[PDB]
């Protein structure tokens, strides 16, 4: 089997990527928020505390002729933004642009924090990051690609996110009319649960090629790119006026500033991230002051190619028996 969904932007800036994802039976349309730093399914439901919702799409598992309740399982999580969700769990039937698996781990929100309440777009998250760092307990889930994998085509998934437009994720193959070039394999450690690479270095703008070993998590649910302090002062330093503001929280830059373009090394193939994608517009409405993309990792403890990086890119996450992940350019 296979599935192809389409992946859209939740506003101008990219800020995330809403994919449609049937639950139940009947089915009930959830927009998701595919997450492959993560890898718990939760939605806001009718169980979400009321005050709690605020334009989101709910589930209801009552209405569902396929839900059950886990007996006894609940779930609780905390992500690298702050944001924080729990509640617990039903199983039910999913289905991902044509590709369905039945006895889904459904994770039904009682709580959200406020950042997920102000955010009327997202309807929930859909983990793809590796089964270990599931939260249910006392029965760990898998998450809905380890669930499909045996029953792929191929045990992989692709990320094609569009710069300020749709773009699409595909499970059991590769569209090899999606990318230009070839696509370039690369090892990764599932050993903290993610799927982590090692970057082979970076350029900034049309200098010259630093080879230099960055480890770094591939996470389509982180919006920007965090990279060592080191690597990303050599980047703002191309462009005039730029500086780490403490009070609104990384760079910024201002807005009348025309970007250079930032190269990463993916063994000895570049993916070139263009100016524009660096971009993410005035820091409040009106100022002339504009926040940017790549951001220092510096206390987060982890380097991540969130959309930023992976938006220039086709990606493949390859979950065969020893997981690897590809990148190409398009």
């Amino acid at each position: 089997s296979t599935g192809s969904a389409t992946t859209t932007p939740i506003d101008s800036l990219d800020d995330a990527y809403i994919t449609p994802v049937q639950i139940g039976t009947p089915a009930q349309t959830l927009n998701l928020d595919f997450d492959t730093g993560s890898s718990d399914l939760w939605v806001f439901s009718s169980e979400t505390t009321a005050s709690e919702v605020d334009g989101q799409t709910i589930y209801t598992p009552s209405k569902s002729t396929t839900a059950k309740l886990l007996s006894g399982a609940t779930w609780s999580i905390s992500y690298g933004d702050g944001s924080s969700s729990s509640g617990d769990v039903y199983t039910d039937t999913v289905s991902v642009g044509g590709l369905t698996v039945t006895g889904q781990a459904v994770e039904s929100a009682k709580k959200v924090s406020s950042s997920f309440t102000e955010d009327s777009t997202i309807d929930g998250l859909l983990g793809l990051a590796f089964s270990t760092l599931n939260t249910v307990s006392p029965t760990q889930q898998k998450t809905f690609f380890d669930n499909a994998k045996a029953s792929l085509d191929s045990p992989v998934f692709t990320a094609d996110l569009g710069y300020h437009a749709p773009g699409t994720y595909n499970f059991g193959f590769i569209d090899t009319t999606a990318y230009t070039g070839s696509i370039t394999y690369t090892a990764v450690s599932t050993k903290q649960g993610f799927w982590e690479w090692t970057s082979t270095g970076y350029a900034v703008g049309s200098g010259t090629f630093k080879s230099t070993s960055i480890d770094g998590i591939a996470d389509t649910g982180t919006t920007l790119l965090y990279l060592p302090a080191t690597v990303v002062s050599a980047y703002w330093a191309q462009v005039s006026g730029a500086k780490s503001s403490s009070s609104v929280g990384g760079y910024v830059f201002p807005c009348s500033a025309t970007l250079p373009s930032f190269t990463f090394g993916v063994g000895s193939a570049r993916i070139v991230i263009p100016g524009d994608y660096i971009d993410f517009g005035p820091i409040s409405t009106g100022s002339s002051s504009c926040f940017g993309g790549i951001q220092s990792s510096a206390g987060i403890g982890i380097n991540i190619f969130g959309d930023v990086a992976l938006k220039a890119a086709f990606v493949v996450f390859n979950g065969a028996t020893t997981p690897t992940l590809g990148f190409a350019s398009k």
